[PDB]
């Protein structure tokens, strides 16, 4: 809205892909949850310590 900037997005708000570089850790939280770029994205855009631990399914 003019500011000319661009705003790190809370994750919810992206998700009807298949871009899946599903399994991300989280360091804090310690579980394997399934991903999209603008997720991923989004995660490490503000927060850190997410580990890629496979590009493609989780430990399910």
């Amino acid at each position: 809205a003019s500011t000319s900037k661009c705003v790190c997005l809370l994750p919810p708000q992206c998700f009807k892909g298949g871009n899946q570089l599903y399994c991300v850790k989280m360091g804090s939280s310690t579980s394997e949850k399934t991903l999209n770029i603008c997720e991923v994205g989004t995660i490490r855009c503000a927060n850190r310590k997410m580990e890629i631990l496979h590009p493609g399914k989780c430990l399910a």
